[PDB]
């Protein structure tokens, strides 16, 4: 049903429909010698497209871009991007030469710029100290805390009861911690549990990389980061 990393050549990005005017992207990428599916999310607010995450890397997200106008025919005018790593903004100057006004927190954008990435154009006010939550056309914006980074967003469609989750939240596939030179570990569980105080009504829960699933997964990455700090 959901694509699968073994079913999506790297290159290639496949759109999976979540609810009505609600979609996750799928795309894979080599790292480290080992390949890597990746989702982001497409919701649609009246007659255009709000985009959530690249496909990592220019050619991922050129295609993502060509899927999206094959698959759904309406435009991308906006993107957030959820933090400051590859897998997020990699394909943001893309984005960018597309016409779409690209996203991200403050935080984000100078951390980006620091590493080396591409940065974002606009910045999202508001989303500064853990807990903010700020609307966003159709979708709410959170910062939950440090976690996966310290920059970390998460995305809720109240719409469809969708959390999109990032990197901060792992699929059940993943038992070991993934990668976390960024992280903050000490504050991944009380960050994850600032996500589930505030969306305790999520039905449908997507992680940055994998399978989705409900609010499980949320558990089972405490599990995961909790045992890898151990
Ligand atoms: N100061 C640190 C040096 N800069 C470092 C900044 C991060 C980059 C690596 C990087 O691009 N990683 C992204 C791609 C990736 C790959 C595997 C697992 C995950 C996961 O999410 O678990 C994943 O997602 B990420 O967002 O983390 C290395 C240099
Ligand atoms: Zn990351
Ligand atoms: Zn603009
Ligand atoms: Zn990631």
């Amino acid at each position: 049903e959901y694509p699968t990393v073994s079913e999506i050549p790297v290159g290639e990005v496949r759109l999976y429909q979540i609810a009505d005017g609600v979609w996750s992207h799928i795309a894979t990428q080599s790292f480290d010698g080992a390949v890597y599916p990746s989702n982001g999310l497409i919701v649609r607010d009246g007659d255009e497209l709000l985009l959530i995450d690249t496909a990592w890397g220019a050619k991922n997200t050129a295609a993502l871009l060509a899927e999206i106008e094959k698959q759904i025919g309406l435009p991308v005018t906006r993107a957030v991007s959820t933090h400051f790593h590859d897998d997020r903004v990699g394909g943001v100057d893309v984005l960018r030469a597309a016409g779409v006004a690209t996203y991200a927190s403050p935080s984000t954008r100078r951390l980006a710029e620091v590493e080396g990435n591409e940065i974002p154009t606009h910045s999202l006010e508001g989303l500064s100290s853990s807990g903010d939550a700020v609307r966003f056309g159709p979708v709410e914006l959170f910062y939950p805390g440090a976690a996966h980074s310290t920059d970390n967003l998460v995305v809720y469609v109240p719409s469809a009861s969708v959390l999109y989750g990032g990197c901060a939240i792992y699929e059940l596939s993943r038992t070991s911690a993934g990668n976390v030179a960024d992280a903050d570990l000490a504050e991944w569980p009380t960050s994850i549990e600032r996500i589930q105080q505030h969306y305790p009504e999520a039905q449908f829960v997507i992680p940055g990389h994998g399978l989705p699933g409900g609010l499980d997964l949320l558990k089972h990455t405490t599990n995961v980061v909790k045992a890898h700090t151990n």
